[PDB]
């Protein structure tokens, strides 16, 4: 009745499902346990995929409904939103990708066990299904990939009705007349922008003094915010939320104050989106009984092979320290499993990119100016505006800039920060450059195709390296 | 002073005199000035920027971008996303205006860059009248002598004529006329299925034209394109409605009294005579180097059989202080290629080493899907006897492509069997043009397929398809396919 396995992965998100595939490809007999109805975890089901789908669709809606298409000779009498249809495009993509993971498991001989996994022994996982049935896996190694959940706001109860997390905000049935977003991080700006574009009056309230979350370069963040404000996305920074009240008529009263000061106000909305953060998920996993203690933020401590204190039990992804990003989880899962097979285990978190899929996009990798200043690293700056880039001007899509940070003496690239068109794709060239220890001069001399947005990356490096660009 | 137009005819002394202001010449001139050379740039046309800016890359990319969006709104795409529109109509004058606005801004940008960098702009027709002298003839008949230590020939290219077919930029157009058509032609025939022909054909096909391309060779996309990529690309374009008659030669064309054009064709090798009728005939069978009335013969600079100026690895002609770069010399006729040759040539004038690796120069086709490649094709690797392995990954399995419902094509990686070195990267699909620069960076370092597979590519991005194709080439199988 029990299944014997070499590697049992708990969770099927970007970290878990890729680790399970990789382990099977390496020859391990591999089981993946998932408690939800579909595979793919947060990113695929309530995360990256549905959010990017709505960002794409609402951007195009804005281009048709506003001024952009008219300026290009694409004239349309009546542009109307069919939100049910826009949601159906999103759901169709989620369904196709979740089914794809199921096929990949079959193709690579990963055993998929449906149930709530609990570690019941150093070499045993028990999966409990919805009806209480059980499936025991006796296993050599256990890989915890149980991911994350929304961080609640104390005193405000999310009900996914009028007070939503990102999950509810991704599936609203109608465009809310007025929406408030608690938290101007990546998720908050992305989801706020979606609904702003579709007609909602949107205000984001943020305790800190900048948008875009931790580690974003402050110059980029200010310029990004200014652009979003011109689009109609309103911001109350340096503002704390003291509470929210569900009212009888179905509306929500949000009480706010100056983070430091006393500008007490109340603003009323139809939908309140709570996205102040996400946190590691380890509930009812059996960790306490094993003696695996969590760090103060709820993460599982691991060593450089991603082993917990019990060496055949591992953890990767959103359940451990580091950036809570899908590509970070994926790489940790891969190298963890490579290490199980005896190989080297390497990830450089300074080469892990971050992206914001608004329009304009924002993307960066390496160090910000503030981080370099903190660390005492002397650096030089190169900037190149997309207004001077040939492809950006050709497309009449010219917001923003590339900023390169180079070490003063050695000319090594330390950081790349992109605000504008194509930032999300472009940052991967920058990640390669950082991984290789490239110099700013190296990047200035690579033959970039003309006309491309990437030429701005070339010119920004030239400005950092030689002092001057060619086209600005 | 910094502009020497009609009426400005005093002798000029220069360190470096650049003839032509296209991508090669105008960048060479800026860089030369930045290096400390007293720099003169001679241009005969009313605006700077050469073929690429005025009748080339820029106007073509503008219409490709705009016509793609027209297709998205007018066809099925926007409806499938919940964007409902009663009547989508084309305003061609307005679309052409967007194109012209971009060209004008960028041409003015070069002029500002010249002034900002103290490049002397001489407006006139340059002719080399001595080993250290160029004479510029201006519109008003004036002449101006520049005595100069070095001369940089960057005189670019022109459309290659088709014997027996007269281009009048009316109904028989070159790329220049095709970029400014006054109405969408009911039926268009394109002679030449190279990059320029496929781009311009696709533009007008999207805007409503019935488009057929006729090509003497047996593949689409021009020289050096990977054959698998080219075949799959052609198949995709045919499904869009773009028709091709490959392995076909054109025997003539006749403008008729009713304004239409009769194009006579036959099997390139054989005789399957047919006639196809169009309203507009686009002639783009090639481009060729431009050196007319430059003084080369009197200097004794003989041209190669295709009209290019021979140069050595420092881009010196036979006369050692006279150099040439860009579309007027051998190699791929591309803007970024001209620019890089100009930069290193001028750096060489200042004493530095001069080396460019043409195996790291990418090619891009800005259709939708795009096509882009750098390094070696499979055919080249086999010709050269190089043992290689193949990794492929389809955009249908890429998360960003699927989410955006934009899934044509694939990335194909070619890696060296022994060392895993990336030898070639070939991208057919969304975002190919930007993505190929990641491969160009890799080739400059001699990076491995494993190197690429282990870079943490952001999720979800199109670039992950590049990661996965490298993983397949390096380790035999990808993760998500
Ligand atoms: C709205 C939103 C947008 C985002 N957009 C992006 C983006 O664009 N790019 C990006 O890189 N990241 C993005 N993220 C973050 C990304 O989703 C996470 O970094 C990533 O999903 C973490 O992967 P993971 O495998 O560690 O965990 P998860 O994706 O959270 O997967 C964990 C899985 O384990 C399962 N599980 C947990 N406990 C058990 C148990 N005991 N038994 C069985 N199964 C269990 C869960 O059901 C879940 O399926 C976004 C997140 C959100 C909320
Ligand atoms: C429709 C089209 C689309 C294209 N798209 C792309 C693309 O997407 N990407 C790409 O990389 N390439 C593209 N190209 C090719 C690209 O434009 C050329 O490779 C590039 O312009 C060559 O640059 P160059 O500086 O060598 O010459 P040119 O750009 O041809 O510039 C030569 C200049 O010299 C001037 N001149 C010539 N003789 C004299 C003289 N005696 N005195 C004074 N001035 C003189 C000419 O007036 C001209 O301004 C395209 C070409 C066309 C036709």
């Amino acid at each position: 009745q029990p299944i014997d396995a070499d590697v049992t992965v708990i969770g099927s998100g970007p970290g878990g499902y890729v680790a399970a595939i990789k382990a099977a490809q390496l020859g391990f007999k591999t089981v993946c346990i998932e408690k939800n109805e579909t595979l793919g975890g947060t990113c695929l089901n309530v995360g990256c995929i549905p959010s990017k789908a709505l960002l794409n669709n609402s951007h195009y809606y804005h281009m048709a409904h506003g001024k952009d298409f008219a300026s290009r000779g694409i004239e349309m009498s009546e542009v109307r939103l069919n939100l049910d249809k826009m949601m159906e495009q999103k759901s169709t993509a989620v369904k196709a990708l979740t089914g794809g993971i199921a096929h990949l498991f079959k193709q690579n001989k990963v055993v998929h066990v449906n149930g709530y996994g609990k570690i019941t022994g150093k070499n045993q996982v028990t999966a409990t299904k919805a009806d209480g049935g059980t499936q025991v896996i006796d296993t050599k190694n256990i890989l915890i990939a149980t991911g994350s959940e929304v961080t609640p706001f104390p005193g405000i109860t999310i009900d996914e009705d009028t007070i939503v997390s990102s999950t509810g905000a991704l599936s609203l049935k109608k465009v809310p007349e007025k929406m408030v977003v608690i938290g101007a991080g990546v998720i908050g700006v992305e989801l706020g922008s979606v609904w702003q574009r579709l007609g909602a009056d949107v205000t984001a309230v943020e305790f800190l003094g900048h948008v875009g979350g931790v580690g974003i370069d402050m110059e980029i963040s200010k310029n990004f915010q200014r652009i979003l404000q011109k689009q109609g996305f309103k911001f109350k920074l340096n503002t704390k939320v003291t509470g929210a009240t569900k009212k009888s008529d179905g509306k929500i009263d949000v009480s706010i104050e100056a983070a430091s000061g006393g500008k007490a106000e109340v603003i009323t909305c139809d939908v309140l989106l709570v996205c102040i953060g996400r946190r590691p998920f380890t509930k009812n996993l059996g960790l306490e009984e094993l003696g695996i203690e969590l760090d103060p933020r709820g993460r599982i401590p691991v060593n450089t092979r991603f082993q917990t204190k019990i060496p055949n039990i591992y953890a990767i992804g959103d359940v451990v320290a580091g950036p809570m990003l899908a590509h970070k989880a994926e790489d940790e899962g891969i190298i963890c499993v490579e290490g199980m097979a005896g190989g080297a285990v390497h990830i450089d978190y300074n080469c892990v990119p971050s992206v914001i899929y608004t329009h304009p996009e924002v993307a960066w990798v390496g160090k910000s100016e503030e981080q370099l200043k903190e660390e005492g690293i002397e650096y030089k700056v190169g900037k190149f505006p997309f207004a001077a880039n040939s492809r950006a001007k050709t497309n009449a899509d010219t917001d923003g800039m590339v900023k390169i940070l180079g070490q003063k003496s050695t000319d090594r690239v330390l950081g790349a920060h992109i605000l504008g068109p194509g930032a999300g794709e472009m940052v991967n060239e920058a990640a390669l450059a950082l991984e290789y220890g490239a110099s700013c001069e190296d990047m200035a001399r690579v033959c970039h195709a003309h006309p491309t947005l990437s030429e701005a990356f070339r010119e920004a490096n030239l400005a950092a390296s030689f002092g001057k660009s060619i086209n600005f």
